[PDB]
């Protein structure tokens, strides 16, 4: 009986084998945009991808996500609210069944059709898993999809879907540059936070990116043809793989602009 998005087994469960759950700075949030501070000693945030190599795709029965060579420095965000770099390791999505939900942050109560998370790691902590044991290990940028025009950069993406459709599929995935997933400004909102899935470890600086990405109806109708279900279990398609908003309990959201 392992962890999911559905009546028994979705985000209002998962507290009991992950006490974590219920903690003092949990993900996602709602950004409620007028109470967020301006800081003018914020930086701008450096994404540096000109280099990533992504390796292969893999449908894990949650998500679908794109694993990078992290064995290097390649694909690094910093500045930014953070101190130091961070290696991009993978990106996945979150969506919903309809385009009125799907994302896990929210801003003003407003959710978005779905979210994109592209996790990094900080380099000196030496690995992903040493760093997700630390409060400033991961670093998350996060980016709202709304449904209008298409985004060109993410058809590679959609169209081998396909062949990763249950459960446990993978497929070799490489020369996908992550470039054409970003919006045109860079402006953003940072808060401490965690992991929206579990383990729900407390390690990520949320970087949450104020303009969305448009997808076409036809790209987002490909993320709900995925199935949460291996090979021959009963089919249930994946959608609705979003944690909902956590309490922001004693956290301040500062915004880069503005
Ligand atoms: N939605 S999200 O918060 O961007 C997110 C989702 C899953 C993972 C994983 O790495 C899960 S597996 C794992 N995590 C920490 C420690 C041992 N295993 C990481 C992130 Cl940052
Ligand atoms: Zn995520």
């Amino acid at each position: 009986h392992h962890w999911g998005y559905g009546k028994h087994n979705g985000p209002e469960h998962w507290h009991k084998d992950f006490p974590i759950a219920k903690g003092e700075r949990q993900s996602p949030v709602d950004i409620d945009t007028h109470t967020a501070k301006y800081d003018p000693s914020l930086k701008p945030l450096s994404v540096s991808y000109d280099q990533a190599t992504s390796l292969r795709i893999l449908n894990n029965g949650h998500s679908f996500k794109v694993e990078f060579d992290d064995s290097q420095d390649k694909a690094v965000l910093k500045g930014g609210p953070l101190d130091g770099t961070y290696r991009l390791t993978q990106f996945h999505f979150h969506w919903g069944s309809l385009d009125g939900q799907g994302s896990e942050h929210t801003v003003d109560k407003k959710k978005y059709a779905a979210e994109l998370h592209l996790v990094h790691w900080n380099t000196k902590y030496g690995d992903a898993g040493k760093a997700s044991q630390q409060p400033d290990g991961l670093a998350v940028l996060g980016i709202f999809l709304k449904v209008g025009s298409a985004k060109p950069g993410l058809q590679k993406v959609v169209d081998v879907l396909d062949s990763i459709k249950t459960k446990g599929k993978s497929a070799d995935f490489t020369n996908f540059d992550p470039r054409g997933l970003l919006p045109e400004s860079l402006d953003y909102w940072t808060y401490p936070g965690s992991l929206t899935t579990p383990p729900l470890n407390e390690c990520v600086t949320w970087i949450v990116l104020k303009e969305p990405i448009s997808v076409s109806s036809e790209q987002v109708l490909k993320f709900r043809k995925l199935n949460f279900n291996g090979e021959g279990e009963p089919e249930e398609l994946m959608v609705d793989n979003w944690r909902p908003a956590q309490p922001l309990k004693n956290r301040q959201i500062k915004a880069s602009f503005k």
